[PDB]
């Protein structure tokens, strides 16, 4: 049992609701939320600038320091930092940008380090301003991701859209 509520079962592990994941992190306090980062930790827009703003820039100062020690993620790879006020961790997990050229086949190796956390609350990767499809993030989330996982969507007439086209 855990503290997720209102949440739409889709598999034996994979859940889904309509719900802005910054404030969702604010009232579960999760003990992992994933933030859809890009490989500099450049917390800008999109998901990632939510939760940065959420922490009051603090996820951004730990980031330029993990970024000066470590140089970029890799496209499909992740890093686990602080969650600050919103959860205990933050796995940041890289799926590629559309937007930028990036290979969609590295959105299952992006899914792939959700597998190392028993429970975790997070977007759907590459979507939004990632530019991929968000169906087809979700069905790779469910064909990927074996932990449980708390599906988070900002968007009532996509987060009706992936319920309706589920299969
Ligand atoms: O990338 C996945 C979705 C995509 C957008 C919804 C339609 C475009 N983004 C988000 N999902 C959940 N919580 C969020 N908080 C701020 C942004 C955000
Ligand atoms: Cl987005």
């Amino acid at each position: 049992v855990n503290s997720f509520s209102g949440y739409l079962k889709l598999t034996d592990n994979v859940y889904i609701k309509n719900a802005d994941i910054v404030e969702e992190a604010k009232k579960v306090k999760p003990t992992v939320v994933v933030n859809a980062a890009n490989v500099y930790l450049k917390h800008g827009g999109g998901v990632a600038g939510a939760l940065n703003k959420a922490t009051n820039n603090a996820m951004q100062v730990e980031s330029d320091d993990y970024i000066a020690t470590n140089g970029p993620l890799k496209v499909g790879g992740s890093c686990v930092l602080s969650g600050h006020n919103l959860a205990k961790h933050c796995l940041h997990v890289v799926g590629p940008n559309v937007n930028k050229g990036e290979d969609i086949q590295l959105l299952k190796s992006a899914y792939e380090n959700f597998n190392q956390h028993e429970v975790l609350l997070a977007p759907l990767l590459s979507a939004g301003i990632f530019g991929a499809d968000p169906i087809h993030s979700l069905r790779v989330c469910v064909d990927t991701v074996r932990t449980n996982v708390y599906l988070a969507v900002f968007d009532k007439n996509l987060y009706d859209k992936l319920v309706s086209s589920f299969l």
